[PDB]
């Protein structure tokens, strides 16, 4: 029908036609049952004590078929109250929110077995016990501790004492020893292997205990958290597995490369002070939202390494000091003078070379300047988002 | 090398960033200028500061032109360095202004950039 | 030296800037933590990047901090 309709807001009155509120029936508005108690029938109105600015978005609804924005001056926890009031129901209700920027986190699924509950509280949640807290300090301690003892392997007090310090010699042990960054033996003499194996071992605990007492073995390796996990120990095992598999020095010396790889992989235990860190999650986030524009700024970049790195060459190619051999030469210098670190290690001397350094500076002083706010909005968000 | 600019045929990135500055040309010159003032007067100072020491860095004054960006870009390699009390005197400030300086446009490009990008993507 | 800090009982702005760092406690805190996690990371790889040259400027992974 068109008959129409008042509906009086606080004395703010509204008009529209009965067959635009018979559109939605579940709502308050569109069911004559639920309606009734509001209405006057001595001004044929019916009248709610409610907020006022509120209401056009909660009748524009109605009228656009669908349609429902907050308006800009209405507060967000007002409005959706009124939303929840006028009985909108919850599919408006979520996009609603999706709108406006609150993603469902849905639910986490449960062990229902009392013992993986019993287990994946306090390796999940510091929250979950007093213990489960302990777990985390313990964590955070042997990651630490692994990130200390990693570094120690390279100060000279320590690599530099060996069979062939002084040049005499190489040795097989002291050969994989210098390359791996400690000594693989049953032994166990070497301590560095021995804060390892121990750091290791309790990372590999983590890692089993999470996996077994997990509710979902299947969006396991979906979580960067495990994989982090993962990748912390990947290292070692790996690292065994090839020395054990090449126990010659023409061998080792023919796999090296990938054990000098993986000793470099091994600082990525660092990551894993992720699960114990917000911030470090926040930024996490951040990142990912941003690749787009943090793409951008490499591919930019690169354009200008190159170009620029380019015209600085020839530039100084009849000079018989340049300090640039080659145009890929340059690129470190280019992209160095670009993000004004400036060492100085290379430097155009002619007039002609140092046009172009100028403007290579300038240029990448607003190049890098513009992801810059992306990142200082997806990271604001993500961070006023928790804490 | 220009050819590399063929590739914003299929980059919508560098169409962006090609509108960004036209569009900006304006706030883009002025930086130009600005820095222009600015390094013939800095490279100026520094020049005379040093004129009288027997192993001025700077030869000239347009000779110093290098320096002034280089310090005022915050670069700063250090091939070219003043040595007295005057000379560094500059020093500082030609730094805190090219900081100054520079840092004016970059609110323009921001815009123009964030607009012709979010006008597409 | 932190006899110079004497001189925010007179300064508005000292005051100013000091109270603004009580208040970024924990961003400015973040910018440290952030900035360890890289500096540990980077100045590691650099290291090895450069450890079968003769002439490594990177002594250590800790040296490689600075
Ligand atoms: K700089
Ligand atoms: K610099
Ligand atoms: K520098």
């Amino acid at each position: 029908s068109s008959e129409r309709v008042v509906i009086n807001i606080s004395g703010l009155r509204f008009e529209t036609q009965l067959k635009t509120l018979a559109q939605f029936p579940e709502t308050l508005l569109g069911d004559p049952k639920k309606r009734m108690r509001y209405f006057d029938p001595l001004r044929n109105e019916y009248f709610f004590d409610r907020n006022r600015p509120s209401f056009d978005a909660i009748l524009y609804y109605y009228q656009s078929g669908g349609r429902l924005r907050r308006p800009v001056n209405v507060p967000l926890d007002i409005f959706s109250e009124e939303i929840r009031f006028y009985e909108l129901g919850e599919e408006a209700m979520e996009m609603f929110r999706e709108d406006e920027g609150y993603i469902k986190e849905e639910e986490r699924p449960l062990p229902e077995n009392e013992f993986q509950r019993q287990v994946w509280l306090l390796f999940e949640y510091p929250e979950s016990s007093g213990p489960a807290r302990i777990i985390a300090i313990v964590s955070v301690m042997v990651i630490l501790i692994s990130i200390v003892s990693f570094c120690l392997e390279t100060l000279p007090i320590f690599r530099d004492e060996n069979e062939d310090m002084h040049g005499g010699g190489v040795t097989f042990h002291t050969y994989s020893q210098s390359t791996i960054g400690y000594q693989q033996s049953t032994s166990f003499t070497d301590p560095f292997f021995i804060v390892e194996t121990l750091c290791i071992i309790w990372f590999s605990f983590e890692f089993l205990v999470r996996f077994f007492a997990c509710p979902s073995k299947a969006g396991f390796f979906t979580n960067i958290m495990n994989i982090i996990d993962i990748v912390a120990i990947i290292p070692y095992y790996v690292t065994i597995f090839l020395t054990e598999s090449n126990k010659s020095v023409l061998q080792f010396q023919n796999v090296r490369r990938v054990v000098q790889i993986f000793r470099i992989m091994r600082i990525l235990r660092i990551f894993k002070l992720s699960r114990h860190s917000k911030g470090l999650q926040i930024l996490g986030q951040t990142l990912k939202a941003s690749m787009r524009e943090l793409g951008l700024l490499i591919f930019f970049l690169f354009i200008g390494v190159i170009l620029f790195s380019s015209a600085v060459y020839f530039a100084e190619a009849d000079e018989r000091d340049s300090q640039f051999p080659s145009i890929p030469d340059a690129f470190w210098w280019a992209v160095v003078s670009m993000t004004t670190v400036g060492y100085g290690d290379m430097v155009p001397t002619t007039i002609g070379g140092k046009i172009v350094g100028s403007l290579c500076a300038i240029a990448g002083v607003l190049t890098i300047a513009l992801p810059v706010p992306v990142i200082w909005s997806n990271f604001n968000y993500f961070y006023h988002r928790e804490t």
